[PDB]
RNA sequence: AUUGAAAGUUUUUUUUUUUUUUUUUUUUUUUUUUUUUUUUUUUUUUUU
C-alpha cells in the first residue's frame, strides 16, 4: 500500500552536501539515445578554403 | 333783493446738449508612478 506521510518543507535545515558517484558499465554495451539519426562529424575537416563546396 | 352788476390770471415755451466705468494684472511655485515576487515543479529517447 501507500504510506501517505506529510511532506517535509524544503526550507527546513537537515543535511546539505554534494556526493560524487562513479558510474561504470560492466557489459561493454550501453546506449542511451537522443532521437538523432544523423552523423556527428567528429574530425570536422575545415578544408573548404581551396575548394568551397 | 348788498351803492352793484359781469368778467377763468388765462393764454404760449419738451429741462435739452456735450461724456465708452476706462488703463494696467500669465491661476503658477514645488513632488521620479515606485516597492517587495527565480517562468518554477512533476516525466529514464524509448519494446515483440
Amino acid at each position: 500500500p501507500i504510506r501517505r506521510s506529510n511532506y517535509t518543507p524544503r526550507n527546513e535545515k537537515g543535511l546539505e552536501g554534494v556526493i560524487e558517484l562513479q558510474l561504470n558499465v560492466v557489459s561493454d554495451y550501453l546506449h542511451v539515445g537522443s532521437g538523432k539519426y544523423d552523423v556527428e562529424v567528429m574530425r570536422s575537416v575545415s578544408d573548404v578554403k581551396r575548394l568551397v563546396e
